[PDB]
């Protein structure tokens, strides 16, 4: 289906976002990831298509338990 339908895991574009891409090695202290919900979800609708959901509460949802299982939080 065109050069896509392998789509990326949500723990490898949402922790995107936050901004935790494996920079180094610097586990100081706090700074959990933390990743709003307005742009959490947003991820999730560039593959609202491509994870075989009906609807964001589908979608959203395996970014939260995705976004989270990681040490990644989400700010409803």
């Amino acid at each position: 289906m065109t050069f896509i339908t392998k789509t990326p895991p949500a723990a490898v574009l949402l922790k995107k976002a936050a901004g935790i891409e494996s920079g180094s090695g610097e586990p100081n202290r706090n700074k959990v990831a933390t990743i709003k919900r307005d742009k959490v979800r947003e991820i999730a609708e560039l593959k609202m298509p491509d994870l075989n959901a009906a609807s964001i509460e589908a979608a959203m949802r395996m970014i939260e338990g995705t976004a989270r299982s990681m040490g990644i939080v989400v700010e409803d």
